[PDB]
């Protein structure tokens, strides 16, 4: 409650989500909002058990946010046999939420080649050496084999199963802390022609 | 950018020691929030899913730790709660910048009995009472200012209102935890509990 929060989009009720989207990521970034980018990834197994975890938005797409992983992780596993996921990114310094739902659809490997070579390269070595989300055996083997990388120059090469989601958005929230307590809900779903646009009760 | 801030030490020697009982560890790491200052150290996104399996996701406080799990209220008739009484499974994340720590909690959400309910909403500030009251929480809000003008009317008593039919509380009765810390040299400590017959199993996971 500490930055200032304006939601003006809660009174003028823009058209395209998107765009306010891009918007308060703008406007998070010159503000100076701690990781605004760090979004809480839901999936679900095949019993529709839940599941959760840290991931960063690396981009903002036309239909969406992308993020990378591992795809034998468990989430890339949930995502595999089912696409539906939610992540809510939540900024405590304006007390503001975006919650994002939509189906999350693996990227071509060319793509995934780019993001790879686009990380700061100390970052290779580990996510080379481990199999994200397996058992852990042999803490010190992990490290041994890791700082052998770590010691070469340049990047890299792809490691199988490093790979890139996009987020396809069906439907988004904005939430502000608003005044007397009524929260801001801005609530948007995509239709066959456009986006359609709510108020929702806090 | 894909940079983590975290400076603050987070001493992880559960990591190495592998307690057998998970809940010291969330008891040790919540404790170690506190006196080091985290901001908000218990704001929980919480995921549930809808019928079909697709999950949906929000912040909420984590009132209580209990024996089971973590505790926390909201409205029944809320988007969560529609989700947790058809399917009680459920998952949520702390996640702590300034320590570079994560919590991962899942289980079975299930709703205490309405005495509880009644306790709970007691104990808030009686502040919030008028528009707990007024809003049905998720559904369409209509008109803003008709909302605003009929909780400022309730708000007059400056006091406690009865709890709303609706307003509850859940347990989170956990069946799995994952403890994450930053590591070093980007070996990130993953320590991972699932319960067994008896106690819980625990293992340590690949970052
Ligand atoms: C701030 C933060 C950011 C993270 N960003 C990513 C990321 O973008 N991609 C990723 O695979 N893991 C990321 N991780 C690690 C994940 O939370 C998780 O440990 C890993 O992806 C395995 O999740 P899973 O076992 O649920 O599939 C991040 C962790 C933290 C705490
Ligand atoms: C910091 C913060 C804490 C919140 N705590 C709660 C809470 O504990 N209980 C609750 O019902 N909603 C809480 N909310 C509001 C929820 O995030 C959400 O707007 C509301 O519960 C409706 O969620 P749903 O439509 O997904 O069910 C909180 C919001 C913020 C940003």
């Amino acid at each position: 409650g500490t930055l200032d929060a304006p939601f003006p989009e809660y009174q003028t009720l823009p058209a395209d989500p998107m765009s306010v989207l891009h918007n308060w990521l703008e406007r998070a970034r010159r503000v100076g909002i701690r990781e605004p980018r760090a979004l809480a990834l839901a999936t679900a197994d095949s019993q529709g058990r839940p599941s959760t975890r840290i991931v960063v938005i690396s981009e903002i797409s036309d239909a969406g946010v992308v993020f990378s992983t591992h795809a034998g992780s468990q989430k890339g596993r949930e995502l595999l046999h089912n696409p539906w996921a939610s992540g809510v990114l939540y900024w405590r310094e304006t007390s503001q939420q975006i919650i994002l739902n939509g189906q999350a659809v693996r990227l071509p490997n060319a793509k995934a080649d780019d993001a790879w070579l686009k990380r700061p390269y100390a970052t290779h070595p580990m996510s080379s050496v481990s199999r994200q989300s397996e058992e852990l055996q042999d803490v010190q083997a992990m490290r041994n084999a890791a700082r052998q990388l770590a010691e070469l120059q340049g990047p890299l090469p792809r490691p199988e199963g490093y790979c890139v989601f996009e987020l396809r958005l069906e439907s988004l929230e904005f939430w502000g802390n608003g005044q007397e307590r009524l929260h801001e809900r801005l609530r948007y779903d995509r239709s066959d022609t456009g986006w359609n646009v709510r108020r929702l009760q806090p």
